[PDB]
């Protein structure tokens, strides 16, 4: 993803998604449709 | 936790739980939060 | 349900809601028919 | 690791862990720090 959409996607900065469990990045990228 | 008990928190059996993703079963653990 | 949804039927977030016990949020799924 | 925590934290068993290439097993341990 771009910048603008990465922001579009999760709302929030590569580095605080970067930092979330490992778990809730699994969670976030099936919720958004990304895998 | 006792099967019964599982069932009690969880609102599913351990056979289904186990049918969830292993990302899943971290968020559902999380949000009890325990084990 | 989307987040927006979810708070027009349940009147708190999910947050609110995975709060509850167990037994309260199987009342409320029952009584809006969404279990 | 435990079995138990090893899937917890790589979402997948170690089982499922072994089927992928050795560079991937190197890659997904040190995008966690765990190498």
């Amino acid at each position: 993803l771009s910048d603008e959409d990465f922001k579009a996607v999760f709302g929030m900065t590569r580095s605080a998604f970067a930092n979330l469990p490992l778990w809730k990045q699994x969670h976030l990228k099936k919720e958004k449709g990304l895998f």
